[PDB]
């Protein structure tokens, strides 16, 4: 779709079998959602923000449905306030901004 | 233009009679620019993100041009490490996400 920004970007999104609400982030380069459990193997790993830096965990290769648009990428599970949908994934569901 | 997400949306803006870059950024409601000197009134706020929260100062009706865009709104000023453009001015410049 089309998606103006008078209100926040937000979609549902399925993820370990669960939906969940995000924020589609362009000015976020990774994908980064709230304390949740995901199967898998994951490493720790630190992101910063506006705020500073925090500790995540990465789990690679996370099958991940945005708008009914299938992504398979690396989500970072940690404290952030919001769910964010970065440019990892973005990309992959074919996202462009338009002016 | 078209921007795709592969790498930051980066673009040149004027504010202040200066020229700086700035990212295009869905995920934020209002604009948030690097600390610099401006004239006229503003309020003190706290912005929080990804490693908690920074201070800034609002300022309102501040102009600022994004890729020959004219665009008038509130911007906060302080000490975040990128120049983010957020929804408040992104709808004046008639910008959407689209995939
Ligand atoms: C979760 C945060 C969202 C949602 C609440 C809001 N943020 C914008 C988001 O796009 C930030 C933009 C950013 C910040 C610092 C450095 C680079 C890019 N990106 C970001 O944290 O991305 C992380 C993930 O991927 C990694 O790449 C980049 C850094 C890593 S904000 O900046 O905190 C913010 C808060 C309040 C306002 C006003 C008050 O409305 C305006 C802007």
């Amino acid at each position: 779709p089309q998606i103006t920004l008078w209100k926040r970007p937000l979609v549902t999104i399925k993820i370990g079998g669960q939906l969940k609400e995000a924020l589609l982030d362009t000015g976020a380069d990774d994908t980064v959602l709230e304390e949740m459990n995901l199967p898998g193997r994951w490493k720790p790993k630190m992101i910063g923000g506006i705020g500073g830096f925090i500790k995540v965990r990465q789990y690679d290769q996370i099958l991940i449905e945005i708008c009914g648009h299938k992504a398979i990428g690396t989500v970072l599970v940690g404290p952030t306030p919001v769910n964010i949908i970065g440019r990892n994934l973005l990309t992959q569901i074919g996202c462009t901004l338009n002016f």
